[PDB]
């Protein structure tokens, strides 16, 4: 499948990334089990990447441009939109379903 995009909370619906703009965010990442690998939260600064740069996993690309600025939502992403049959040795198994939690905080 692609990336499930799952409502926590809304945004101001009405405002939507475009290719190019900077998207500042904080998430979680787990597997699909609950096991958290990866936290802006945790790190207390938040995550900024470019929209259409591919700085992000294909399923960023694709489901952060679904949020309005101030939701946050729960991406679901399959593993042919992550780290596939890879993986990444030690942090993300192969074949991976993953799962984010994500707010977006705004657009630069």
């Amino acid at each position: 499948m692609g990336v499930q995009v799952e409502t926590i909370s809304p945004g101001d619906g009405r405002t939507f990334p475009k290719r190019g703009q900077t998207c500042v965010v904080h998430y979680t990442g787990m597997l699909e089990d609950g096991k958290k690998f990866d936290s802006s939260r945790d790190r207390n600064k938040p995550f900024k990447f470019m929209l259409g740069k591919q700085e992000v996993i294909r399923g960023w690309e694709e489901g952060v441009a679904q949020m309005s600025v101030g939701q946050r939502a729960k991406l679901t992403i399959s593993p042919d939109y992550a780290y596939g049959a890879t993986g990444h040795p030690g942090i993300i198994p192969p074949h991976a379903t993953l799962v984010f939690d994500v707010e977006l905080l705004k657009l630069e």
